[PDB]
Formats: structure tokens, C-alpha cells, sequence
């Protein structure tokens, strides 16, 4: 399950954990730019390794008034028991996440780091 240059492999998946801080719509595009996409958490334990990092990251979850629901990049709804805070998330924000499970919602125009992930050959 080999991956491209500065990409990290785990569970036969390729992840990209950026150093630069960008906008959620940018990163969104940078990942897309690389045939990958703004992280869709298949579960809280997707980043075992990064286990501690006390910093948040941008992820592919964003609200969507058209389906009155939070959605991942491919349009799957957000599981209600995934993130707990859930109900707090101010629909006008993006979702930032922390390897240790914690997750925030900050202006989609802030400047956090991003995480792309190539999932299927």
C-alpha cells in the first residue's frame, strides 16, 4: 500500500498532514488537487499514531442546508455518535479535529492545518 512523497501510510491508507495553515476551502482544494480529500473520519481511532498532538486540523466535514445535515466531502451524513459536541457546531463553521478525538468548529476562513487521505486505488 505504497504512497506518494511526503505522505504517511497507515491501515493501507495514505494521509497527508500539512505544515502550512490554510483556509478550509483552500485545503479542501489542495487535497482535491492531489487526487485525495479533506479527511473523512471512519472513526475516532483513525489517527492512532498522531495519538497526542495538542493541535487541531481541518477535516472534510461541513454543514449543508440542502440536506439539513453535516456532511463529509462525498456527501455521507455525519454519524451522530461520532463527535459528541455535535449539537454545538455552529452550522456556519468548519470542523477542526484533534488526533486525540477532541473536535472544534471555527470560521471556515480561519487558518488551521489540513489532512488529506487517499482511500481506494
Amino acid at each position: 500500500c505504497s504512497c506518494q512523497e511526503k505522505w504517511v501510510g497507515y491501515r493501507c491508507n495514505c494521509y497527508f498532514i500539512s505544515s502550512e495553515q490554510k483556509t478550509w476551502n483552500e485545503s479542501r482544494h489542495l487535497c482535491a488537487s492531489q487526487k485525495s480529500s479533506l479527511l473523512q473520519l471512519q472513526n475516532t481511532d483513525e489517527l492512532d499514531f498522531m495519538s497526542s498532538s495538542q493541535q487541531f486540523y481541518w477535516i472534510g466535514l461541513s454543514y449543508s442546508e440542502e440536506h439539513t445535515a453535516w456532511l463529509w466531502e462525498n456527501g455521507s451524513a455525519l454519524s451522530q455518535y461520532l463527535f459528541p459536541s455535535f449539537e454545538t457546531f455552529n452550522t456556519k463553521n468548519c470542523i477542526a479535529y484533534n488526533p486525540n478525538g477532541n473536535a472544534l468548529d471555527e470560521s471556515c476562513e480561519d487558518k488551521n492545518r489540513y489532512i488529506c487521505k487517499q482511500q481506494l486505488i
